[PDB]
């Protein structure tokens, strides 16, 4: 499951302990706001990546401005993603633990089910909120990669899915083959509450694959070598991606007038499966890099980070809501700016960052749990 650090012991885990305890009252004596008072979404969009990254790729139209302006909006950037079309709930379940894949064992495939269940008392993002305000949603089988144990598991009060669960969406429609995004956001909308402060968990369905979409008709795409059949793929895969930038404006633009601060964490898992490599180029790093952004209805700081994993949105979003962190959470904040897929694995300084996190990593999954004795390690 994971390898146990040279240094693993209950004293090694008592030095990260106090010095991440004293870094997050220095952190908190300039963080003005606390989380608990944000409604936080954390939205993953299904295999959405800018195919402008894409060397060896030709789009008529842009598919994605809306988005793209959103980013030069607010803090946004690239994720580094682990897997190539596929592996969705391994970066979901980075995004809500913040345990970066990096660091498990590559034996491991799917977290939510060899990891996430050896977890005694999993800490999450949604832990700050109380359970009736915890929400997810997919327009899925709430089963698929276990998520229903999961989010049961995190005492969340609804699980909206196709199947699977009491919790059913309303009025669905379909762009392309699937539940289109449109319905995913308007059932967000139809959910939040202004009197409580909420934490969603959407993974949303409409650009999974297969990809199949005649319109927009103008939208057409091709690559270089590509067969009839991944130029045909690319071309419905853009023309979807058309629609989830238009649904995403507008589901943003709701958010505005709703009297409440809110908070949306937009990320790609990963690349859809439709490039040959050939389409990289001299650039086969862009095969595992998408698109993100940390989004406020109220006024948007911009934080530099223009390259930064899955594990590192919840510090990305403490620091651009300007919430005060607790021990835990100062920890990565250090990862977030010194220490993540960015800088160099040879830096001492990035090798001792990471040797505090990969201790606290083992603590938690499989290792003594040493962190149940230092009680303030995980609250504000
Ligand atoms: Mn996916």
């Amino acid at each position: 499951g994971m390898e146990k650090p040279t240094n693993y012991s209950q004293e090694t885990i008592a030095s990260i302990a106090q010095k991440y305890q004293k870094l997050a009252e220095d952190i908190n004596k300039d963080r003005k706001n606390n989380i608990a008072d944000q409604t936080v979404i954390y939205l993953l969009s299904e295999s959405l990546s800018d195919p402008d990254r894409v060397s060896n790729v030709t789009v008529s139209h842009d598919v994605l401005p809306n988005i793209k302006a959103i980013k030069n909006s607010t803090t946004a950037g690239l994720m580094q993603s682990d897997s190539y079309g596929g592996g969705t709930a391994n970066m979901e379940f980075q995004t809500l633990t913040s345990l970066p894949f990096y660091n498990f064992s590559s034996s491991v495939s799917v977290l939510y089910s060899e990891v996430f269940p050896k977890m005694a008392k999993p800490h999450t993002i949604s832990e700050f909120y109380q359970g009736k305000n915890r929400i997810a949603m997919h327009p899925a089988s709430a089963n698929n990669f276990n998520r229903k144990t999961v989010y049961s598991n995190l005492g969340f009060s609804k699980f909206l899915a196709l199947s699977g669960s009491k919790d059913k969406f309303k009025n669905i429609e379909n762009v392309g083959l699937l539940t289109s995004d449109k319905t995913v956001y308007n059932n967000i909308l139809s959910l939040i509450n202004p009197s409580e402060s909420q934490f969603f968990s959407v993974i949303t369905m409409q650009n999974h694959i297969p990809w199949s979409s005649d319109y927009p008709e103008e939208i057409v795409a091709e690559g270089k070598n590509f067969t009839e059949e991944e130029n045909h793929n690319l071309t419905s895969y853009a023309r979807l991606l058309s629609f989830t930038d238009k649904e995403t404006r507008a589901f943003l633009e709701k958010l505005t007038q709703i009297n409440k601060p809110i908070t949306v964490v937009f990320y790609g898992d990963h690349l859809p499966g439709l490039y040959p490599d050939s389409a990289f180029n001299k650039h086969i790093e862009n095969k595992y890099l998408t698109d993100y952004f940390i989004w406020s209805n109220g006024t948007n700081e911009k934080k530099n980070h223009p390259l930064i994993n899955s594990s590192d949105f919840t510090a990305a979003l403490f620091e651009h809501t300007d919430s005060k962190v607790s021990p835990y959470y100062a920890l990565l904040t250090e990862v977030l700016n010194k220490a993540s897929v960015d800088k160099s694995p040879d830096s001492p300084e990035v090798k001792a960052i990471q040797n505090d996190l990969k201790n606290i990593q083992y603590d938690v999954t499989i290792g003594k749990g040493y962190l149940l004795k230092h009680k303030t390690f995980f609250k504000i």
